[PDB]
């Protein structure tokens, strides 16, 4: 509360730690599905279900000029790929299981970085 703080958690290298983590998700073999946006245009029904869509090269533009004010929107963001990910494809796909691989291989980077 009012001039009553916790101790300042050190947060000054979160900034490359994120993008560390980002090239690690970049550079996975079954990061192919969300390397770049889903084209709205040839996707039936993507535009319409998924109401926030992300991907990583978007997750890349906003972190490189500022746009998350924490690392927990970043994280959101990151999460944000699977759970549309998740809605859209079935578990039994290679995109579906894709989804599922790498947002095992994140938490774990994620826990590892920073819990």
């Amino acid at each position: 509360s009012m001039s009553v703080k916790k101790p300042k958690r050190d947060d000054s290298k979160d900034l490359a730690l994120c993008s560390m983590i980002l090239t690690e998700m970049e550079t996975h073999e079954d990061a192919w599905p969300f390397l770049l946006p889903v084209n709205l245009k040839l996707v039936p029904g993507y535009k319409k279900v998924i109401k926030k869509p992300m991907d990583f090269s978007t997750i890349r533009e906003k972190l490189s000029s500022g746009q998350y004010p924490n690392l927990e929107t970043f994280a959101l963001d990151v999460r944000l790929v699977f759970d549309n990910c998740e809605t859209f494809n079935e578990d039994d796909s290679d995109i579906g299981r894709a989804g599922h691989n790498m947002r095992k291989y994140f938490e774990k980077k994620w826990t590892d970085t920073f819990k």
